């Protein structure tokens, strides 16, 4: 099995074969078609602090095609089209994945870097020729297969914007803000035009503002614009900031009504979060009960990411252009290029 | 009419007379029998940066007896027993007004401070004889008469952690924990504990410890002492921070459950709010509609503050004291001595 990950935090990004357990009983083993890259495989291979275990095969944002199912599968069979995201497992009994949170479980287990019985003793992502992950972390694609490549972004970036934006009930009559314009903040525009909100894209750069609008924000606001930021004092029911390094949430604060709350999901005077009641929370991916929900309203809706193709051997040069914002908005790994 | 205040920011308060407006339609005139002495008073009477306007008379935890009441008062009638917090006066049409927030009312007019028709021009507070409030300002205390200084620290101290304690549903099966041992903590502790959750106080020194255990904390945990504070990961469904100056936010906002909020209400690792969808928010006194229902709630459970009595010429002596937090645990002035 082809993959391409990294041995160490200075080494690039290179080809590597790799292993993957046999399929048990409740397993789906999938063929990757196509995976999405996320700022946080490339934190993952050059953070120093990311207790990041080597190799490391990044990846999780996957969409692909069942190949076999274990006997006491009973969701997908051969040929079904399926997505995986950051969750492959989790305890299964805590309150959190009872409650179908299983990315809030204390011993979830992540898509990479997290400990397995499976060699070599941590997980391997989606940057690889397939992948074997019990069903009831596996989801279900609907969006016509020519999508795929394009649905393969939701499985993180997508569920990352879509879970705070039903959690916080946007929608119609609401007006919801989305800050940065980039991977996560393109799909936070998406989802919140979709779910009938009115939506607002901040933006620290004029450059941008025309591609919010196309991307579906009603309207724009230059945050580095006072005058701009004023015209919104105190109108947003919720903010949904995916920033990476969130400034001037002060700002943002004042934007927002009372019992407003700005979320934070990029990888404060107290003064204002009290004179008005509002909160400033946080929120990771999704739980797959919703992640499954957001995928048949994307299909239903006819939602996909915007992306550019790359091939597994282009992933270093992807990484260096998405730190400087430049993909439209999302980078997808053709995965049928491994070999 | 007599009262205290100040000329300057740097003047002590002094004796100075002061006029009410007479009585209008819907005015209940109050003779003032004792006023607690909040953080607020001291903050608006020395802060260069408070926009003081002078001279200024602070007081807003204010309780006596209807003397008077206009001809279209239907709630008050003289010799009611009557309280009046921070606020005098709102909109009455705004949304927030309408939903019995007139707290968060963008035009809210404080008891001192703020902008009025009447003489001199701004709101002079309860450090007075006598003071004249709209009825739907004022509210009815229903404590024995023996208890109205007691009850005094209730119109402000009171209602600000009763407020978050109740919009956070603090209750039975519910594991709170109030952040601090001092007028508002000492009414936090008390409040939750009365409404019946398991609660823990958080104090940055052991001298408090017994004093906390006291006041119907459950359990007390000295924040600096990492070993207790560990103790507590993740086990919190709502923590209310009543510091003035709140320090390690972090180890509080790790001590959450997920969903779990802190609130701040005295006068942030990002990470730590993403990984279980935490939050943290602000709050600030409260409506008139739940300011009557803690009174309330107050006088058929007997709380009320624990006080020391000063003369109306001891308020300056009693702020130095206050910023050592060397009182327990709130000051309320015998309006009498003020002749
Ligand atoms: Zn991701
Ligand atoms: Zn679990
Ligand atoms: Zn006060
Ligand atoms: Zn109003």
């Amino acid at each position: 099995i082809k993959a391409v990950g990294a041995y160490s935090a200075k080494q690039p990004l290179e080809p590597m074969d790799i292993t993957r357990r046999e399929p048990g009983p409740n397993d789906v083993k999938i063929e990757i078609a196509y995976c999405g890259v996320c700022h946080s495989d490339l934190h993952q291979v050059r953070s120093e602090w990311a207790g990041t275990v080597y190799p490391c095969v990044p990846g999780h944002e996957i969409v692909g095609r069942v190949v076999a199912v274990g006997d006491q599968v009973e969701k997908y069979a051969p040929g079904d089209l399926v997505g995986v995201g950051c969750i492959v497992d989790s305890c299964k009994h805590c309150e959190e994945c009872e409650d179908g949170l299983e990315n809030y479980c204390d011993h979830m287990t992540g898509t990479y870097n997290s400990p397995t019985p499976d060699e070599p003793g941590h997980t391997l992502g989606g940057y690889s020729q397939q992948i074997v992950v019990h069903e009831r972390y596996v989801l279900r694609i609907r969006h016509p297969q020519e999508q795929l490549a394009a649905v393969a972004p939701l499985l993180c970036a997508g569920i990352t914007t879509y879970s705070p934006l039903r959690h916080w009930q946007a929608g119609p009559g609401k007006k919801v803000g989305v800050v940065g314009i980039g991977g996560l903040g393109h799909m936070g525009i998406k989802l919140a035009h979709a779910m009938g909100a009115h939506v607002v894209a901040f933006t620290t750069s004029e450059a941008k503002r025309e591609a919010a609008k196309a991307l579906g924000a009603d309207e724009v606001v230059n945050s580095r614009n006072a005058d701009e930021m004023a015209a919104h004092l105190k109108s947003f029911d919720f903010i949904l900031n995916t920033v990476a390094a969130p400034h001037n949430l002060d700002d943002f604060t004042t934007l927002l009504k009372r019992d407003g709350t700005m979320t934070l999901v990029g990888a404060p005077e107290v003064f204002n979060l009290i004179m008005k009641r509002r909160a400033i929370a946080g929120s990771m991916i999704g739980g797959i009960p919703e992640t499954q929900e957001m995928l048949d309203f994307c299909a239903e809706h006819g939602i996909v990411a915007d992306i550019e193709m790359i091939r597994a051997d282009q992933i270093n040069e992807a990484y260096e252009r998405m730190l400087r914002g430049d993909v439209k908005y999302r980078f997808v790994i053709d995965n049928r290029t491994l070999t």
